[PDB]
């Protein structure tokens, strides 16, 4: 199956998923000197006050926290978006070393990790339909740099030992994703794709300019997760990022400066 290694990593995905070589693939390098300030973009509206987390899961590629999206409890709107996108899950990508791990880059800079908050367009009724549409998902991406701890991340870090291996889940209720956001909602946006197979070009990306700070100890705990299942040889879950893909004809817009 696909993964992150020499024999099944990003460079191989195109054989199963030919859209890997498509015209709107993600992630990309954000060239902050060619991005265009768009005074017509709106402010983001990030409304997570009623978010209901359910569970945390090691998928064998990353870990994710899932939400109850069967009512409008937590939604993203405004900015570049038409309509209302409902929060379904968040997850992270991270590196083996503090100098890599993000999927997007900024003027070629790599961050230690990247948080993705995945939302689906409510015009399509559910996530599975949405993922099949050109404007089905909106993913809010937030960079992580190593420095001071992020207190709102610690509940996530402390449950990771209970989901060490592929396919393990744990209850994860009452988690507030507002504690993962930076102060500023300034962002870049562009049209792209899922960053893992099936690589569908269904995503409006909204990448915040301001990183969050997490401690060295917080990210080290991410790196103690395993790609393998229990009872299989241990393979540390690190470097689960796709490198930047060609921008092609796209424009990245900035909400600021
Ligand atoms: N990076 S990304 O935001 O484009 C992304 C992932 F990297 C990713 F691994 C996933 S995945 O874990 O589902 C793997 C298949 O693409 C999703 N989709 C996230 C998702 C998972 C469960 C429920 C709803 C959304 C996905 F959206
Ligand atoms: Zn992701």
């Amino acid at each position: 199956h696909w993964g992150y290694g020499k024999h099944n990593g990003p460079e191989h995905w195109h054989k199963d998923f030919p859209i890997a070589k498509g015209e709107r693939q993600s992630p990309v390098d954000i060239d902050t000197h060619t991005a265009k300030y768009d005074p017509s973009l709106k402010p983001l509206s990030v409304s997570y006050d009623q978010a209901t987390s359910l569970r945390i899961l090691n998928t064998g590629y990353l870990f994710q926290v899932e939400f109850d999206d069967s009512q409008d409890k937590a939604v993203l709107k405004g900015g570049p978006l038409d309509g209302t996108y409902r929060l379904k899950q968040f997850h992270f990508h991270w590196g083996s070393l503090d100098g890599q791990g993000s999927e997007h880059t900024v003027d070629k800079k790599k961050y230690a990790a990247e948080l993705h908050l995945v939302h689906w367009n409510t015009k399509y009724g559910d996530y599975g339909k949405a993922v099949q549409q050109p404007d089905g998902l909106a993913v809010l991406g937030i960079f992580l740099k190593v420095g001071s701890a992020k207190p709102g991340l610690q509940k996530v870090v402390d449950v990771l030992d209970s989901i060490k291996t592929k396919g393990k889940s744990a209850d994860f209720t009452n988690f507030d994703p507002r504690g993962l956001l930076p102060e500023s909602l300034d962002y870049w946006t562009y049209p792209g794709s899922l960053t893992t197979p099936p690589l569908t070009e269904c995503v409006t990306w909204i990448v915040l300019k301001e990183p969050i700070s997490v401690s060295s100890e917080q990210v080290l705990k991410f790196r103690k997760l395993n790609f393998n299942g229990e009872g299989e040889p241990e393979e540390l879950m690190v470097d689960n990022w796709r490198p930047a893909q060609p921008l092609k004809n796209r424009q990245i817009k900035a909400s600021f400066k």
